């Protein structure tokens, strides 16, 4: 028939060939048999957590670090150019001596 | 006929096979045989605490380690800026002498 949802139809059905073949028993039974699922919807749920985690906790975290990285840097560049200028000064006055 | 539940319905015709067939014992037995799982359902256990773990304990706290640090290279920005401002003042102490 196919993937058509409303299993309960494809119980009524072979509920229904059961009674054909006379089986009354396993033809009520079958028709009024209830499906129950197993705990397997904790994979899901933790699967589920896993990409939310994942996508908020790591990656943002990481373009937050690297931005304040950069800024970092551009901050230094002034101290490199202070200490050179630094250094000169100090060669100036030992050549003087 | 396909993945329905109750097994006990299926070992009630395989049951009805053996008597139609004439083994009574073996139809009896059968009938009233009842499975019974094994240990594996610690595995099952396990990789569910693997799942919770794996995301609770590692991501968030990768996510909090991440923005601590972008918060303290922010902070140290400030740093660079004053040892900037007193290696100038040095020099100009130094170009004085």
């Amino acid at each position: 028939m196919g993937p058509n949802m409303d299993p309960m139809m494809a119980q009524q059905i072979m509920g229904q060939i059961m009674e054909l073949k006379k089986m009354p028993d396993f033809a009520k039974r079958i028709r009024e048999f209830q499906p129950q699922p197993d705990p397997i919807a904790q994979q899901k749920a933790q699967l589920e957590l896993m990409l939310l985690q994942a996508q908020i906790e790591a990656e943002r975290a990481r373009a937050a670090h690297y931005m304040s990285g950069a800024g970092l840097q551009d901050s230094k560049v002034g101290t490199e150019q202070a200490k050179a200028r630094a250094l000169a000064s100090q060669a100036d006055m030992t050549d003087l001596n």
